[PDB]
């Protein structure tokens, strides 16, 4: 019942792509009319992902492509695993403000913190995510 | 907007990392439970259940688009209105586990775990090609 270095590489990439499409409704309604529990349902999400312990997903054997299964994360994350657990409790944390300040239904609590989650994405990804 | 290939990928997505995370609920529940990792997981789920999932239903979606294969049936497509309700049993479920597991109500817990299990089966057996 252990997943296998494919289920994992399968999973993160679930999550990480679950995330962004619940990110991009939160710039559309920060751009545009703004939705509030829209805002909050999808904030929810990216916390609730952000905290859901990924880093049991980067085991053995999960640093190659497997068949058809390709990943993009980088040599460099494997040979950096505790760096990119700061990173990934750096999301946690400003993902969880991000929740937080939608649950407040205020757009511009929502930019900021929305802001510093999308860094915080960034980060991780200019290191160690091919492009 | 997404694509249809997207709303697919998107939606697969959702239900793998809800699996994921149910999977780790049950585990708790087998064998030692901790009620931190509980709410992590319940927290995944209700928040998965609960975002408007159905957008990801859109036209285009019913068939494979070329390597994107989806495994929705087509009926899924023809009740729609039933296939909400049943989303919406989830989400319901799923706060319920999420509330629970967020107010340490171990024996809520156990007891909304399998009522969501249970609504996850109800829309598969109507409307998943398995
Ligand atoms: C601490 C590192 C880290 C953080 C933080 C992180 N990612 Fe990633 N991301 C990755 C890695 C590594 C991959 C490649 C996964 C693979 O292919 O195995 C990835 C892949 C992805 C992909 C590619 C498609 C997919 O589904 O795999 C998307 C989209 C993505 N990330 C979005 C996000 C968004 C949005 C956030 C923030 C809300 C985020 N990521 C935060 C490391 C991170
Ligand atoms: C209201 C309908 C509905 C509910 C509720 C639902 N599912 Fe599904 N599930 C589907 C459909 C439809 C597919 C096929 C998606 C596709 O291939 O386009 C699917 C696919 C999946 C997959 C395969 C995704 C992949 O990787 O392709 C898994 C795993 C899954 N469901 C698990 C769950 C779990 C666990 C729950 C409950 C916690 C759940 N589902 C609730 C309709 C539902
Ligand atoms: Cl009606």
């Amino acid at each position: 019942a252990d997943l296998s270095p494919e289920e994992q590489i399968e999973t993160r990439q679930a999550g990480y792509a679950f995330m962004a499409w619940n990110m991009g409704k939160i710039k559309a309604n920060l751009e545009g009319e703004y939705n509030a529990d829209q805002v909050r349902a999808a904030a929810n999400v990216v916390a609730a992902i952000a905290n859901s312990g990924m880093g049991a997903l980067y085991g053995p054997g999960t640093d190659k492509n497997v068949g058809a299964v390709k990943t993009r994360a980088k040599p460099e994350l494997f040979q950096n695993l505790e760096d990119v657990g700061k990173l990934a409790r750096d999301l946690g944390t400003a993902a969880n403000a991000l929740a937080a300040a939608a649950a407040t239904g205020e757009a511009n609590a929502v930019k900021s913190a929305f802001a510093d989650v999308g860094a915080a994405c960034k980060a991780c990804h200019q290191k160690y995510r091919a492009d």
